[PDB]
């Protein structure tokens, strides 16, 4: 019983899939091109998850991307026949494509383990679109025709009721067919993993500068980082006045010695705290470049040392402190790991809150999201940006951290956390060297948070097999075609 | 006329070029029928001498680089702009008349620079403030300690020689301290021609009128086509050689554009301004204007900034010429 | 996968479209046939609206009014087919029919004002029907076959379940092909429209006893109407004994001069306004046939005069006012109009509420509710009935009134206002010259309400082209057999 009046109607435009680059090698670009990039910042994704639907298609055309043939104005009834997709090969980066028309189209955390290239390409049903560099095809495109999801029958229907329902989801990747293995500058596979000193620092409340920051609590008592200058190799004889206590985080702040007491208007010790306060994660202290030390001083204990008597510490000592132990422990430590010698026997990932004061890396918000049986390269891949379209946790970002469990590295700690080199050398992330310093913004944020892991989970997804390795600074792009056959009524 | 919507249009015809394909012959040929009102009959010379023939649509892309090119660093474009809020005066290039940044009522307010390095707006002392009194001028003022190298003997050959420009490098950027207010010069003169050599005592707070906010003359707001639309934003353009304030139209209601997103609107619209209207100079005469909620830090009316300008450098010059050049000395005032 | 038991089923019966009359030209039949019509009052209309469903078809066969082929009880499975119509030539009348079978079927606006005949014959896919005075055809019926709603498919469903939906929208006018731009006695197109004088009655709250009338208030002045029988041409001699008042509305009374105080026991002047009241809109008053006059008398300033004293009015004269100001200006005014000069420039037309204490003719209901470019003749068609159904107001007929704006008469006054001849010249609606006084149930709503504004919108699209022009006093009628098939199961 078809209806009086029909139009047939095309709706052709391009669609830019994915804007990729070194540094956000393994992310999902449609969550990021709604949201501001700031500038200087790059941005996009290696991978793209694509829900289109009607609605969306009226959206990119008030965005002016398409192009309707003849316009629904006035026949609310609609009637869909197919789609056609042309990919557009790349100049020079590889990607391949899958689509699929199920019932529900719903992402889930298997979908995103199997969105990386390798064991992408493992999938079946796939489709792989050569750069003109890697191949010189008679045409710069694949076609086909992608009939509508097999529960939508080919019935009519009204406009705003079939707004929403997605007709057609597409999973896109970024690889590299050529350097499938291995890049090419790449020095060797073998990459350098920063992380924090889980043996020691245990303590996941940052970020205040009221409340001096502990790295562990055995029992009741506090432990605390010292960093010094002393040139004496004996953990006796270091001498009380030249320690910088840590007694903050948030704070890049590298600190100064008890003889620059006139330099910053000091009068007693407590200004010394308030004022010499050094960040445990700086620079010149989170790599270990100057002596650290640790132990279980007990800042008070000085406080009361010091308000007997401030002159007196010419005749204190390291050891007068009421509790021993002065252990040289840094603050992180670089592993070696290998994704060739590395497999999934047991390994773990999952996210834990960076803003409470408690102790341990066990998982205690959502034992739903616990990954387990992959190798690591794989096991992290588009996993939180997975959590942040699931699970819309306060921040992500800001509220909390990523932990995993791999016993595969060849220095190995039961837990792990990474740490972007930015971090560690002490600047921004993604200024590559020009910026020696943490920016304006983030000197209120300095401290172990997941917009600081960005480039070490990055770089464990790339060590993996399939990465399309491009140079550093340049960016890909990668245009789909896409033409939707619909038949308007009325 | 820009690519992305000229390919959406039918009876299009791409070329590829040789390094984005490799053609068997490097060239599309198509026979073109006359105009359709021409009939295929006779006709004299200089009688069809002027009727078109055949109008030709050309533009330039990128099939590959299509959303994004190479070294772009990301696609988030960061727009310099006049701070519109108080920035409001369309009246430049007078060596006669001062600059006054807007009138609120009858009272006019202005900028001046210093170098104090006192965070405090209070203490900052009269004699260190260093006041535009002028645009079109690329010069950027001293204090008034600098009295005797200009051969300066009253405040009077301060503001004539020791004028900054409000749209220097040093001032345009706000690289160092400026301050707004309501100071009315006149005020100043007054005060120095009771005399000039108590300003000593003479502070920031004394001047009749309260009101000294450390204002930019330009911010830099951040912008993404991908995040734009075109629900309301628009674009005209206003004379730029006028004592007046306000940022909307009284030119022509006709030559104001709206409902595509920014980088669609803007596209081709100075050229289509200056082929149609004829305006009296277009680059000289007036400037551009839009109005677009969908940027991070948004101003009702907007006002493009070139960061040649801002940065205090000849346009087109990219980094080698850090000055105005000599042709531009007496046009550095913000125009198309 | 067809039921086990299924029984063809037919319905057959006779539908009366509209009985419509020359007082009832424009208005929506099935609206009026559900509600009680008086008697002695024209009812009907010369369009209706269809809207046939299942359960409209079973209350008809509880009406009987048709008949079913075979019961559907105890077969609640459904599947319909399609419905044949067979449309009856009117003895006298031409009507036009027209069908749609589209998703919503929801009457709006735009439908109702392209009702009016003329604009209905453009339409495409239409149908006329030849009156057997008009034409004489073989066959005195049109028969044609009607698709289910293109939305309904061919499959079974349940008894209450598809009760509601609507199976055929039918769509019907009346015209008169042969006297379409004129009727016959018509003396001319030229019709008369009665108007208030808006310029300067403006004030749109009549019907208390209590609450004297002002014809408007200009800053904090009132003004007042005041009839009188002086025979002198001059305006300063009038004396204030004989000007009688109105001081009221809703109440059909002419008034009598001061010199009637014996009759009605009238011992102040009080008295007099209460009881010697007169209508400004009684037939002797809204026509000016006897002299009125408008002021800014404010009678409280008379009241001030008599209760200092009374008898001497025999030296008061209509100057001595606080206020000067004396113009002969009447309540209403006869505009001269004609279809063929008019056009839809600007005119428009809306509803405004007439039980408020508020000046001005704008919208201040809905702006959703206002329509403009068709010329007055399309443009009322239907538009009072359309805004019944649609918004439902509180009385529409008691509550408010209808304006328009047209700059196409004669005398022109930017808002407008219909009043029917009927209201005119003093008579209750609808009773043509036998009563020459207000009904018994109106005596208490005598005053500019839609209740009278009946006639002359009606005559305004009367005027338009296409309307059927039948005698006076005969009234039309238009059978439709209609013929649904229908197959329950079970």
């Amino acid at each position: 019983w078809q209806p009086k009046s029909i139009r047939k109607c095309r709706i052709k435009g391009m669609l830019c899939l994915f804007q990729t680059t070194e540094d956000r090698l393994s992310y999902n670009f449609d969550m990021y091109e709604e949201s501001i990039i700031p500038e200087k910042l790059p941005g996009g994704g290696g991978f793209s998850i694509k829900n289109i639907s009607l609605y969306a298609l009226y959206q990119e055309h008030i965005h002016a991307h398409n192009i309707f043939t003849h316009t629904n104005t006035d026949r609310p009834l609609a009637r869909y026949t197919g789609c056609s997709l042309k990919f557009y090969q790349s100049k020079d980066i590889d990607y391949v494509v899958t689509y699929s028309t199920s019932l529900p189209l719903r992402s889930s955390m298997g979908m995103y383990n199997s969105m990386q290239p390798s064991i992408h390409l493992m999938q079946q049903n796939k489709l792989i679109v050569p750069s003109k560099q890697t191949q010189k095809r008679r045409k710069p495109y694949i076609k086909k025709h992608i009939s509508p999801p097999t529960q939508m029958k080919s019935q009519w229907y009204f406009q705003h009721n079939i707004a929403n329902i997605p007709l057609l989801m597409i999973r896109t990747t970024a690889l590299t067919l050529d350097n499938y293995y291995i890049g090419s500058r790449q020095l060797s596979t073998n990459v350098t993993i920063h992380t924090l000193n889980t043996t020691y620092i245990q303590n996941r409340d940052w970020g205040d500068r009221n409340k001096t920051y502990y790295c562990q609590t055995l029992g009741t008592q506090r432990y605390f980082l010292y960093g010094t200058h002393s040139t004496a190799q004996n953990i006796n004889d270091i001498k009380l006045q030249e320690l910088i206590p840590l007694t903050n985080t948030q704070d890049y702040v590298q600190g100064f010695d008890w003889t620059e007491k006139d330099k910053h208007n000091i009068t007693t010790y407590k200004e010394f705290l308030t004022k010499g306060a050094g960040n445990p994660f700086h620079a010149e202290w989170i790599t270990a470049q100057n002596p650290v030390i640790h132990t279980a001083n007990s800042p008070t204990q000085i406080e009361q040392i010091y308000t007997a008597s401030t002159t007196t510490f010419q005749n204190k000592k390291l050891t007068d402190l009421p509790t021993p132990g002065y252990i040289f422990i840094t603050p992180t430590v670089s592993l070696r790991y290998n994704p060739y010698k590395d497999l999934a026997e047991r390994n773990k990932c999952y996210f834990v809150r960076s803003k409470i004061n408690a102790h341990g890396w066990d998982p205690e918000q959502h034992q739903e999201l616990i990954n387990s049986d992959l190798p690591q390269w794989l096991l992290l891949f588009g996993y939180p940006d997975y959590i942040k379209r699931t699970q819309n946790f306060a921040l992500v970002d800001t509220n909390y951290i990523l932990v995993d469990h791999c016993p595969y590295t060849n220095p190995e700690k039961t837990p792990f956390i990474p740490l972007s080199t930015s971090f560690i050398e002490g600047r921004s992330p993604y200024s590559p060297s020009d910026t020696h310093e943490p920016d304006e913004e983030d000197q209120n944020r300095w401290y172990p948070c997941y917009q600081y892991q960005q480039e070490s989970i990055n770089s464990i997804c790339l060590s993996g097999p399939g990465t399309p390795k491009i140079p550093k600074g340049i960016t890909a792009e990668a245009k789909v075609k896409y033409s939707f056959n619909f038949k308007w009524g009325g």
